């Protein structure tokens, strides 16, 4: 029976954002974090891992999913030393595994992780955002790896790259016991003249059947695919529902055409998801896992740099989808938890 | 069945800007009032256009009025208290003169409420108002004038006479707001029930219906708090609350969270499982009966280092409530049939 979790993401010690304030936002459970003093394909540690974890302890909190063991662009490239840097990842794995982290979330998006033409985009209330404009600045090589990609490797050289991958490291994954969740691509389709092939439904497809297991699934991040109207995240969450291969749901909003995407409030209204429909289709299938609001605008005098990873608007998120998720729940008769061990403290009757 | 999501507002001089009140998804009302004209004398058009006009400027209207101040010496049935409900009469003149539908006042003695600590502790580390009797028992509460107003009060006005001071009152001004569109909405007493030894009325079930009976017409209605209610547990919110939906006599919504005991009282998150109400059967309430008038979340906690020292009026978990009340409504208003709405024109610029 369902089993959801609110997270929040935590970059560790140097922060913007504390686990102080995460821990204040009602219902929030999870971090969602990563080690990084250990360079791209290169081994995590026990100890790193512990660490982190030790401070999300004492907090009153708990890691959820490691967001992002990260994976060597040689992995991806597919270049012979690969089983050199795989075996690495095979480390982390274990690592993670060993404290108890239940779920790794990765991707496999060449060079690039992310493409945002403009990172201070006004809204229609204020706020800023980030948005991808299919117009601007559009069409120019970003100023060896780029050229590799472009002229040698296809998008299915990268499918059996990529299968080579999950082949790999699975079996480890598996004795762990650390559910893998693939993060789709952002946007979900080929820029630059690199390729990308987890962009939709026919992928998420393509991809589970790359090794049938729960162990792996990927990391539903509507915002991402919904970046491209081509796609229809109520679909494609209840294909992935439907088949128990969701690890991980990102839930922010966006609005999309034609034209380009743009990133707005959590809220189904303000963009072109039915937040609603995600969660209550959430509710209906018992998922258990975590969410994160993920991505926010810059709401109020928000000095977070680091793009959408301010806490205010984030914040905002949990609680919507608190709403969300508690009101579907009664709805269907289910009763929500959001991990509430006491209203007070030193009062009771 | 619309229910325009406000906010409370304290004028130019709040550290809570409109330009952040308007950044909250979904948030389309302001919840005011006029702090200038100094209690019982009237209250000028110029005084209150001039709000309107700093609040229609930044994309949001004025949707109800945060209290009309009635005098002591009217709630006292003091002699002298013609003059003062006659400038009371005009206020409510001088607000359907200017568009606003929604007064919202008391019939408190003494105070507007009571707490005994504005910074207790809850269980995720945040502070929040907290009224506790036993904190309250040693307590004996212009200042020597305030003395004998309340001598007055415990001496001389037993339940009956405030009712009856009410009620006096009420076929006063209710012709008048008949006359200018405005309607009365009256708020629960906060605490529900008497402390040193001053009365209280409007403090339940029965004194709803006595209430609402002085003058069966749908511009004389409550301020349906469920927290201020819900602070003893006597009381039924969830009864209460439908109870006055049938017969069409809600004219505002405060949704704020509270758990209570023998003991006394806290606020809590907005958040259910956080407190003692069920917010989520609320709004479904409020939805099931095609509710229209605005909705407030109240009383924030305080988090985030929030310095504004009013009462729960910070912006951040007063903000957090909001969405999660965007989420309450919206997956409701989905799981009937109806379709929610929030401010929302253009999703992007
Ligand atoms: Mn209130």
């Amino acid at each position: 029976g369902s089993h959801m979790k609110m997270s929040f993401r935590w970059y560790g010690k140097k922060d913007p954002v504390t686990l102080e304030e995460i821990k204040a936002i009602p219902g929030m459970q999870g971090i969602v974090t990563a080690v990084y003093d250990v360079p791209v394909g290169q081994a995590w540690p026990l100890e790193n891992i512990l660490e982190l974890k030790k401070m999300v302890e004492e907090a009153g909190l708990e890691i959820t999913v490691i967001e992002s063991i990260p994976v060597h662009e040689d992995i991806k490239q597919g270049k012979p030393n690969r089983d050199a840097l795989i075996e690495n990842y095979k480390t982390s794995i274990r690592n993670v595994g060993a404290a108890g982290i239940p779920v790794v979330c990765y991707n496999f998006m060449p060079v690039f992780d992310w493409t945002r033409s403009d990172l201070h985009h006004p809204l229609p209330d204020g706020s800023t955002s980030l948005a991808f404009l299919k117009s601007d600045l559009a069409g120019v090589d970003p100023v060896a790896i780029i050229e590799n990609y472009r002229q040698n490797i296809s998008e299915e050289d990268l499918w059996a790259n990529l299968e080579y991958f999950i082949k790999a490291i699975l079996p480890t994954a598996e004795e762990a016991g650390v559910k893998m969740a693939i993060h789709p691509d952002d946007p979900p389709y080929g820029i630059f003249g690199l390729p990308r092939i987890i962009t939709g439904q026919e992928a998420v497809e393509r991809f589970l059947n790359l090794y049938d297991s729960e162990h792996n699934g990927i990391t539903m991040c509507v915002g991402s695919y919904a970046s491209d109207p081509k796609n229809d995240v109520l679909a494609m969450t209840e294909y992935a529902l439907k088949r128990n291969r969701i690890n991980f749901m990102h839930t922010r909003n966006v609005t999309a055409g034609a034209w380009g995407f743009q990133e707005t409030a959590h809220l189904s209204q303000a963009g072109d998801i039915d937040m609603n429909a995600v969660v209550k289709l959430l509710v209906d299938y018992d998922w258990q896992g975590s969410l994160r609001p993920d991505h926010g605008r810059r709401i109020w005098g928000d000095q977070t740099k680091t793009p959408g990873y301010g806490l205010y608007d984030r914040a905002l998120g949990a609680t919507y989808f608190n709403g969300l998720y508690e009101a579907n729940m009664r709805a269907a008769g289910k009763t929500p938890d959001f991990g509430i061990k006491a209203k007070t403290v030193g009062t009771k009757e």
